RNA sequence: GUGCGCCCAGAUAGGGUGUUAAGUCAAGUAGUUUAAGGUACUACUCUGUAAGAUAACACAGAAAACAGCCAACCUAACCGAAAAGCGAAAGCUGAUACGGGAACAGAGCACGGUUGGAAAGCGAUGAGUUACCUAAAGACAAUCGGGUACGACUGAGUCGCAAUGUUAAUCAGAUAUAAGGUAUAAGUUGUGUUUACUGAACGCAAGUUUCUAAUUUCGGUUAUGUGUCGAUAGAGGAAAGUGUCUGAAACCUCUAGUACAAAGAAAGGUAAGUUAUGGUUGUGGACUUAUCUGUUAUCACCACAUUUGUACAAUCUGUAGGAGAACCUAUGGGAACGAAACGAAAGCGAUGCCGAGAAUCUGAAUUUACCAAGACUUAACACUAACUGGGGAUACCCUAAACAAGAAUGCCUAAAGGAGGAAAAAGGCUAUAGCACUAGAGCUUGAAAAUCUUGCAAGGGUACGGAGUACUCGUAGUAGUCUGAGAAGGGUAACGCCCUUUACAUGGCAAAGGGGUACAGUUAUUGUGUACUAAAAUUAAAAAUUGAUUAGGGAGGAAAACCUCAAACCAACAAUGGCAAUUUUAGACAAUAACAGAGCCGUAUACUCCGAGAGGGGUACGUACGGUUCCCGAAGAGGGUGGUGCAAACCAGUCACAGUAAUGUGAACAAGGCGGUACCUCCCUACUUCAC
RNA sequence: CACAUCCAUAAC
């Protein structure tokens, strides 16, 4: 089993006390060993944790490295690093995986006990974000609405944490708080055998093959820790600045930072100075276009997806900080995919999408529905409301118009209902496509639902044709309704 | 596998286009010239003149024959099923009855013939089931108070617009390579639109098209619409403009929806360009310009919707730059300062092609000036088609014929007489238990009527959609001085293409589909070369060595500062070194199996639609020929064959008993034959759809 | 500032 780390990180050779902190971590600091003995220890499994779903397939435990793991085993385990990265349709935020492996898997139980330790209290929200919560998307709508009395804001350059590596420095900083300073030898010997392949003398990082989930686990601890010697500028920084105009924050990302409450510009110069030292001496790492330009101020540039306001657009400005989507994040995915046109002339319409004949009739319209739910976990809150009714025209007629081209125009009619709606009535005869007219977290989630909310079977979200259900029951004894998720 | 669909001949079986000799009908009604001609002229009737109701009077216009859109209706053509025939069935063929009936594509084979004057759509909505404010602060009283075009919805009534295309002429010439719009392409991949390419046939070549565009209330606000906040215009403003009650001198509706001046400044319709645009042609509906005659008199009064010009400030309006949300420079509301989409695309230019009101003018013209195919019929000539008429190879399925190969007979008395004396297996003729195999059994019978595999003879259905070459069968006869050129070739063009010369006969297209034998080129399975040479980066980078350098243990359990038990090893920050792989610099390789079609340019030759023309977009890349990159298709269901389980049933001594034999029989998933079901697939084939 | 959304027929 996995009983070496548990006398790693319980003892730690504290005497003087390691570990991080030791002031204000003594009662709940045992609180951790206690689940780390029957959930993370764990059953052992069978049923613990795999790719497919959540629940592992059957082993004999699991099913010979188990048996002989206090005798090291393998050494030293090569595998190579390829490179691999996956890009997300919303959030500039690369979350890369690996090759599946049988032994790639046995690592996630071991590096549990090394968040759990500092999750609480040092390290707060799981992926990004700043103020700890249960998810992700928490802390990127409630966070930006509390401050900004000194409005201004700063964008983001290069990445800094998967790019240059330091890779002594990742693993030097771990080793802080986890590794005694007296018999300590059996951590550090599994971090580096993620040797990348790429004709070139590096190690750590580039994949990761060795480590698929264990990439986004490490990439947040890195970042977090070396801000905390930087807490002793910023907290002392913010005296004069939010005092100055009144009366009439650092938030963290993976990729990207902001700073609020400033001015003035005379007070900007130390930005580029104090925090430009602690990358060149601890990341190592030149920054790009002295990081970042301040363009001073309202101007509609390309950041993650959130504008921060400091047709189509709406300028709405006024007491409070409110969020605007720009336009930039639309005026890419869209062209990539051939969903809709500008000019050409007249203004944004669909068609068709590519292309004309393909798959059948259910697994059409499930491309639309997977493509624009995601975008209430994202684009959820939003002051600008209008904008979001005008890019709607543009997702009701185009899934409508590829089941058309299936049939073209030498068959019979098609039957459908009213979707604005409620509904469902009103059966229009047509041969081709068309035939008349087919604040807090918040209300954007309505926006979706005036699209493709039920036609008419009301069950999750997504709705179909009349013409492409398939007759089964449900184990008010049947309904005609549909049949592909559930 | 989009009905037919290939190649080579022709000219009403059934039909179309173009060029002529001719005939017939029509011009609202007369006259003149004149003619079975014709919108010119004169008189007259009627109709349009609402570019703002109507009258008087000048211009444009009056029919008929066709093409073509549609509704209601006979039957032949086509079909799931008739009937009647055929090796009695693998399948084909409709003089009929019952049924969709312009057949679902008419755009290259017409369906035809009457009546009727109208249908689908796009704007206006008659009837029903039914949703929200109320001019006033709110609620209630369904008090038709006020309704019911902002309608949702069931389902369609009644009016405009698809409901006319064509309907030709008083002459000629000049600004005529005029003012500027179709050609001169597809497809693949480099990507900051950089000039990237093969067997590009076209270049030069940089940033183009286009929108945020009008400010003393399109202020804070979309291509549409509704509602209410603020600056001001405050008449109403708790006994409600139906009925009643209860709180603030402050919030709702409405109103100065530009300070103003000058010329059009209202409902429709017609004739040309944009709008409907995603990859295109085109039939419909909304917005600009222009048009929808002169003149007299009751008839023009009016708050608006817009353009141009002028003045000023705010709504914190753009770029560079600057700056305490309540600001600060230049510029003046994109002054090329941003951004997205565009991947030899926009512009420009050479060459080539085309000629509309005959822009603008010179001679006009003259018995009121002079024009010969709009439509139908008939005759003749040139030319063409997936139509008609000839022609039937390579692979399967099924059946007939006591043709044949693979097998001929069961007992008793005891080799012979005898089952020619008695009877039962085996075969065959019915019903039927049963999924099949096997029949129980009367009779026939003790070699007979199709048990199977397969050959010969013969027949039906289908492969009658282009992939790079070289060919074997049906073949140089049925179109043979051709439309792919015969021999040599002149030039140009990528191959075609054009011109000239020319053998009177197996010179040439040697008429298509569909296979096989070799081989570029791809997908998939399996297999294979794994230093043929030097060098660079090295993947394995785990090991020994390269260090006299920092901190290091190897089973488990338990609070923080630790407490109990059993009892030297090793790693990293990195270097060198041969060995096996790949890339770069330099002198991956086989076998086997299957092969598909979305286009584009141009010559020759057939239809439809748009435009006055160059042409483009379709019709199987339109059907052939030639060139040519891009690009290696799928699902479902039968007829065969092969591999591999479970369950159930029957029949012979397959096992046992009685018995002369056949049979009976507890007992065959201790299975001999055989089949259903489950069932991953191989192979073959338009079996039926989809990708065009 | 807030809520609801408008373009067919036909030919591959």
């Amino acid at each position: 089993t996995m009983a070496i780390l548990e006398r790693i990180s319980k003892n730690s050779q504290e005497n003087i006390d390691e570990v991080f902190t030791r002031l204000y971590r003594y009662l709940l600091r045992p609180d951790i060993y206690y689940v780390a003995y029957q959930n993370l220890y764990s059953n052992k499994g069978a049923s613990t944790k795999g790719i497919l779903d959540d629940t592992a397939d059957g082993f004999s435990e699991e099913k010979i490295k188990k048996i002989i793991q206090s005798l090291k085993d393998g050494t030293y385990y090569p595998q190579p690093v390829r490179r691999m990265y996956i890009a997300k349709k919303n959030s500039k935020k690369m979350r890369p995986l690996g090759i599946p492996t049988f032994t790639d898997k046995l690592i996630q139980e071991a590096v549990r006990i090394i968040l759990e330790s500092i999750y609480e209290p040092v390290f707060e929200d799981v992926s990004h974000g700043f103020r700890p919560q249960r998810s992700c998307h928490t802390a990127l709508k409630t966070i930006k609405r509390e401050f900004g009395g000194a409005r201004w804001f700063v964008e983001g350059d290069i990445k800094g944490c998967f790019d240059n590596i330091d890779h002594v420095t990742l693993i030097g900083l771990i080793n802080l708080k986890i590794k005694d300073m007296k018999m300590s030898q059996l951590i550090y010997k599994f971090l580096k055998a993620g040797y990348l392949e790429n004709w070139q003398y590096h190690k750590t990082y580039s994949g990761t093959p060795q480590g698929g989930i264990l990439s986004p686990l490490l990439a947040n601890i890195y970042l977090h820790e070396l801000d905390k010697f930087v807490l002793q500028l910023k907290m002392k920084f913010d005296r004069e600045s939010p005092e100055r105009i009144t009366p009439e924050k650092y938030v963290r990302y993976a990729d990207d930072f902001i700073i609020s409450v400033k001015g003035s510009k005379e007070d900007c110069q130390w930005i580029k100075e104090q925090l430009k030292l602690f990358i060149h001496n601890k990341l190592k790492m030149e920054l790009s276009e002295e990081k970042t330009l301040i363009t001073h101020s309202s101007q509609p540039a390309r950041f993650l997806g959130y504008d921060i306001r400091v047709v189509k657009k709406r300028t709405l400005n006024g007491s409070v900080e409110l969020l605007i989507p720009l336009q930039d994040k639309i005026r890419q995915f869209i062209f990539d995919k051939k969903i809709a046109i500008q000019k050409k002339d007249s203004s944004w319409f669909p068609v068709h999408r590519k292309y004309l004949i393909r798959s059948t009739d259910l697994e059409i319209i499930t491309i639309y529905n997977s493509e624009l739910r995601g975008i209430c976990n994202y684009y959820g809150l939003a002051s600008n409301f209008n904008q979001l009714n005008y890019f709607a025209y543009l997702m009701e007629y185009s899934c409508l118009k590829t089941i058309a081209s299936k049939h073209k125009g030498t068959l019979s009619k098609t039957i459908s209902m009213f979707k604005d709606g409620s509904g469902s009535w009103g059966i229009p005869y047509e041969i081709k496509q068309g035939k008349q007219r087919r604040v807090l977290y918040g209300y954007a989630r309505n926006t979706l639902e005036n699209r493709l909310k039920a036609k008419c079977c009301e069950l999750c979200g997504t709705s179909d044709e009349n013409t492409s259900y398939e007759i089964h029951h449900v184990n008010r004894k049947t309904l005609v309704v549909c049949f592909h998720c559930h």
